[PDB]
């Protein structure tokens, strides 16, 4: 089990995520989005080692699934291999958690997570207006925006 | 522990699992940026193998067998609900380098890149220093790699 958890059900900062699976990375640039993107900028995202192992046989999150949704900035546009966008420096995480028994009422038991720095204790439990409502909306496959996730589409069943 | 299977010939076959080793970054060079033909189209998500990160997080230095795998995939889609920008579609290729400097005594830095003519492919080709090991050698921060571009390697290293 990845997650560990306050009394009250709160993630505590998740430690050595970048050794867990990759499962894809996007990139919302702040210069596409007005100068400020909502997610700067660079999102490299993992899932749980042991979660990954019940995606391959199930293509389902289980009960203790974590993402982590890893924010850096852009550090360049143009490299020897050609224009674009390369990353520069660590800004910080989002995390969602997936539990039946600890979020009963959240929206597809999923408990999302703002982290204040990497130096938090632990996460912020998100309103489900602030996170889960757009995820719900959008993602693929039960609030995880698999479409941007092609090892997990790889990788299931 | 290695990673990397081999021939006899020394050939690098073709890494399964690497979508499990240790992610260090990843990057996007978009065809429509680049003449609607990227050199390596279009994001890259790059990995390094489990044995040579444990290696790496205690001295900075690539361990003799590391292999690096750059993988491609293409850019899916330019706007989504969190924005616009670059969102990855579908796998495809890999890249993949392979540090050892008994198997590799004459190239530079002792990396052999291998390129792979499709995901069935059971071998790499090992490329000429000229296709590849050129500008590596030539651009790379560090040991012929990109880790101004590997965020998780430079936090890693001690
Ligand atoms: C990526 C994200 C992840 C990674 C897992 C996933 O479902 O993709 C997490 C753990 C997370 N966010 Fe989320 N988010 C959105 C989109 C389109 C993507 C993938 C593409 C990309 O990386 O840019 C996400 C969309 C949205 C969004 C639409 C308006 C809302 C408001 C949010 N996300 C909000 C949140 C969070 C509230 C602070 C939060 C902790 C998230 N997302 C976590
Ligand atoms: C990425 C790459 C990697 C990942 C390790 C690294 O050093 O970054 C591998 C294993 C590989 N390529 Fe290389 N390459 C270049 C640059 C700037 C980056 C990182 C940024 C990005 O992902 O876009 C690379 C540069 C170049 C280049 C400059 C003109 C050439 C000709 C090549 N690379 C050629 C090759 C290969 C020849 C077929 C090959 C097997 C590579 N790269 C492997």
């Amino acid at each position: 089990n990845y997650g560990s958890f306050t009394k009250e059900h709160v993630l505590l900062t998740p430690k050595g995520y970048r050794e867990w699976v990759f499962i894809g990375a996007s990139v919302t640039p702040n210069e596409l989005n007005d100068d400020k993107a909502a997610f700067p900028e660079f999102h490299n995202v993992y899932i749980d080692p042991t979660s990954w192992g019940h995606w391959k046989k199930t293509g389902e999150f289980r009960d203790g699934t974590v993402i982590v949704k890893e924010l850096a900035g852009v550090g360049s546009k143009a490299s020897p291999s050609g224009n674009g966008y390369f990353p520069g420096e660590f800004n910080g995480i989002e995390a969602m958690v997936k539990d039946s028994k600890r979020y009963p009422e959240r929206p597809g038991n999923w408990a999302f997570f703002g982290f204040e720095s990497y130096e938090a204790k632990q996460g912020i439990i998100q309103t489900d207006e602030t996170c889960a409502a757009c995820h719900k909306e959008h993602a693929a496959h039960d609030m995880v925006f698999t479409q941007f996730y092609p090892v997990l589409r790889a990788g299931k069943p």
